[PDB]
């Protein structure tokens, strides 16, 4: 679905920070930065996945523009400073907590005026309208998942 | 002082990723990328001066290749993932605290092969010829300060 979720924020970007949260193999950050973003900071514990994420990365031929942090998103949203274009929220359904987090993320200032926050989720998981000053721009049901995209208020339309 | 480091173990750089422990203001990372280096993550716990780095970021045009981590150097290193090609320490209880990190950094296999592990104290600091699999490659006093540069055994030698 990595397409389809591109189809719905992009197809392309004009540069910025990308937060992959949970990160997993690092998919949605590298094709993020692909398009147009210009780095990318993931954030994935899994031991596993930190081996796949490594060879993903350097198989962009720009590896520079990224920054793996192995450690827990709440911990990684804690530590992290600077502001963030783009933020991608995949939890996994036991960790989900959507509103609190981006409520965490505003709250620490990691969010730029422009910013868009992509979340992933089961079909069946319900979200708010709107959370801390942020709105639903888009939302997407195709499959067993739902993407819901949060932009802030006066968010500037994308041009094609 | 930087024109004198940087003449130590550049002027140029092509390409890399460097990692500022005890960052301070970000001067010296700021400076490595101004001169060739990729990406910089810039470890920072006091609060005056993560708001002096993230201004320093903005001055540069270029602060997407910078990521600023608020948290203790130990943690930090727990956390990271990417082998970095350039590392600056400059730390309290300098010759405590630079060996304890350099052991960290290595046990992490952290450091890059080609690695510069530099190291900015005050001129009475002595340091240990040899750290964990590293080796002091250059050291110069001037004004009230010392530099010291470790490598690896492999170090291959540098261009005039
Ligand atoms: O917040 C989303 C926006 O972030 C940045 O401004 C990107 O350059 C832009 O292309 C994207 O639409």
């Amino acid at each position: 679905v990595r397409g389809a979720i591109f189809n719905m924020i992009g197809p392309y970007f004009n540069g910025g920070r990308v937060l992959d949260l949970f990160a997993g193999s690092g998919g949605l950050a590298i094709e993020a930065v692909s398009r147009g973003m210009s780095a990318a900071v993931l954030v994935e514990k899994n031991r596993k996945a930190q081996a796949i994420i490594q060879d993903n990365i350097i198989m962009t031929k720009a590896e520079n523009r990224f920054t793996l942090l192995k450690m827990e998103a709440e911990r990684a949203i804690d530590c992290l400073t600077g502001r963030f274009d783009l933020v991608f929220l995949d939890p996994p359904y036991a960790k989900e907590t959507i509103v609190a987090t981006i409520e965490a993320l505003a709250a620490k200032n990691l969010l730029s005026e422009q910013v868009m926050v992509v979340c992933e989720t089961d079909k069946t998981v319900l979200l708010p309208k709107e959370i801390a000053t942020l709105g639903i721009w888009k939302e997407k049901i195709y499959g067993i998942s739902k993407v819901t995209v949060y932009v802030n208020e006066g968010h500037h339309h994308h041009h094609h």
